């Protein structure tokens, strides 16, 4: 458990690959970056890849 | 490259064992927490860890 204040740019790379930047500043809502390879074993929200990371993908398609 | 708004808890897991969550919300500054562990190759600012994860030297609080 790490705790660090951010807004800015952060830059963290857990894993073997990767790079997820915590941006922080925003207007209402902050738009946060994650910079992360379909390699190594990562799992996220639905919702959130299926707009991002696969075009409506869903568990089985 | 994944952009997804956040500000309230998040939580991904890239790796195979891991879990961060960007609380977003907060004052001024934004206190994000990254839940990772040290079997994987995780590498992140110095001081960061040196404050967090392992103690550098010292603190006075």
């Amino acid at each position: 458990m790490l705790i660090l204040t951010r807004r800015v740019g952060e830059t963290l790379m857990i894993g073997d690959e990767v790079t997820v930047t915590v941006l922080g500043v925003k207007g209402n809502q902050v738009r946060i970056g994650v910079n992360a390879p379909k390699e190594v074993s990562v799992h996220r929200e639905e919702i959130y890849q299926r707009i991002q990371a696969e075009k409506s993908q869903q568990s089985s398609y």
